[PDB]
């Protein structure tokens, strides 16, 4: 409950989600043009506490569409935070495909909170 | 592209996934029924051919018909191939928690995965 | 020259830290969570005493390690983040908590967050 | 011995450290990759009593990547814990984050893992 629906983060990127009664989540993932488009499938919560606490539940996004391919994806891993306004905190994890020498710079950290309104600024 | 089968963490933990042609990362983490999860990911369905490893992520999370630890999982990392095959991942555990608590909500580690047991 | 970053930070949480920024790369200070003795600690860390001059951060870094004369908590934070200036002055920083663990519990050690530190208390 | 000591990775970089008794960890981080050249100093801390239940010492520490030769605008921190044994081991998380304009703050910050023994790997 409370997840399905438009979700837009600080940088204005846009997670179009739905929340299956089983834990899957699926949708979409983009930033408005059919190429910046990204398939998303994940999994949450789907019998959270009673006490207060959010919803756990994460994401991936591999970044290959129809028209580019930059050969990495990004793992999303948060909870959503109900009530007045709903928000979704997490930190996400961005694998590119790297050789083996390389392999120390394969993954960038950050932090993402998403709202179901646009950011200002 | 070599992702689909059984995989085994350092650990004792046993991922069985599917690599579906659409980009689809599909199966069940353990480790019993009660020790079962469903995941869900992608991975890169065309990776370069240069020697780079795939780009791949997937979640569980850590709700079954039997348990539910109010929590979740994500992986990142890459598939590598060759005789030694490998997925080399971190990843990042969410909990459920109030406010005050969302500072110690996340726990983040490493796994890597072999296509035989430890 | 100013690195502008010796002096008082703040996080949105309660927490202060002092910091003095050294002319040859050291961060030296405390971190306090209402600033009891018994909520204050040793900060040591580096930071970049050359930055571009493109518009970019400083780097910078630092560890606490919770044990004072007082109290142990038998693990480390270290902040890894960049020094951003201007009237609004900012240091934005990843955090990695690791508390001592026996082998068997090593995957629940590391604890990962981000804080956001001003010059205002708030 | 203990955390003072030459330590190794696991794509050989050497630290060269020393535990101080009042929880200080200082030395140097000599990098086999990346925009890295020679010897870049290094601080953290450590728990100086840590506990007796057979749990590893955390420790954390930081270099910022600019020595007389070479400045990447970059710095990484390390947090981890020390497990004594037959062959013991630094075991680490570790950020490094790169001074980066505004547009470019969501790719300043790297993360990975490094595994330090007293003993050189190939």
């Amino acid at each position: 409950a409370g997840i399905t629906g438009t979700w837009y983060n600080q940088l204005g990127s846009t997670f179009i989600v739905t929340a299956g009664a089983d834990g899957a989540l699926t949708g979409t993932y983009e930033s408005g043009n059919a190429e910046s488009r990204y398939v998303l499938t994940g999994r949450y919560d789907s019998a959270p506490a009673t006490d207060g606490s959010g919803t756990a539940l994460g994401w991936t996004v591999a970044w290959k569409n129809n028209y580019r391919n930059a050969h990495s994806a990004t793992t999303w891993s948060g909870q959503y935070v109900g009530g007045a306004e709903a928000r979704i905190n997490t930190q996400w994890l961005x694998t590119s495909g790297t050789t083996e020498a390389n392999a120390w710079k394969s993954t960038l950290v950050g932090h993402d909170t998403f709202t179901k309104v646009k950011p200002s600024a």
